[PDB]
């Protein structure tokens, strides 16, 4: 009935990049222009089908990007099946911080094979005006390759662009990690 081997997904990234917006666009297909800043760590669940015939339940964990609001530490990272690294295409420092988030996860999630553990990078706010978008796709692809050929998706939680495609890959990678 209730107890399931869920697929545990952690979403990480700087404050302001749109992690909460992405979680709500994925799980509830809704977008609110103004969410409160996230404090601690909470999750939502979504039942999904992976690649046509596998049913699973995703547990998507949303986290606090601001250090003053990280009041739960990082122990909840353990047991994760996939880690999502979000940057804002309009914010260079959020992009520059992607590897430190990857590495923070790796130190504390106690995964057994860091080299094969699935990461997915999301460059969010691709709907922004072109003049505001300062992180290039080319630059993002270079980083994703350098971190181990991790998948990169450009998204908009606001306009519902590519969040479904991205989480299709998050779900398939999570399931593969969960079952291997
Ligand atoms: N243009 C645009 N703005 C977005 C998009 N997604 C989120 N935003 C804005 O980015 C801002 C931060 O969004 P939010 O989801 O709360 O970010 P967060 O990463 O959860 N912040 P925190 O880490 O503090 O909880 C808000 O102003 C939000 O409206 C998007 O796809 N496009
Ligand atoms: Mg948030």
């Amino acid at each position: 009935s209730r107890k399931k081997n869920i697929l545990k997904v952690i979403i990480l990234g700087d404050s302001g990049v749109g992690k909460t917006s992405l979680m709500h666009r994925y799980v509830n297909d809704k977008y609110s222009q103004q969410y409160k800043a996230t404090i601690g760590a909470d999750f939502l669940t979504k039942e999904v089908t992976v690649d046509g015939d596998k049913v699973a339940t995703m547990q998507v964990w949303d986290t606090a990007g601001q250090e003053r609001f990280q009041s739960l530490g990082v122990a909840f990272y353990r047991g994760a099946d996939c880690c999502v690294l979000v940057y804002d295409v309009t914010n260079a420092s959020s992009f520059e911080n992607i590897k430190s988030w990857r590495d923070e996860f790796l130190v504390h999630a106690n995964v057994n094979s860091p080299e094969t553990f699935p990461f997915v990078i999301l460059g969010n706010k691709i709907d922004a005006e072109e003049s505001k978008k300062i992180v290039s796709e080319k630059s993002a692809q270079e980083l994703a390759k350098s971190l181990g050929d991790i998948p990169l998706f450009l998204t908009s939680a606001k306009n519902a662009i590519n969040v479904d495609t991205a989480f299709e890959e998050i779900a398939r990678s999570a399931l593969q990690q969960n079952q291997a």
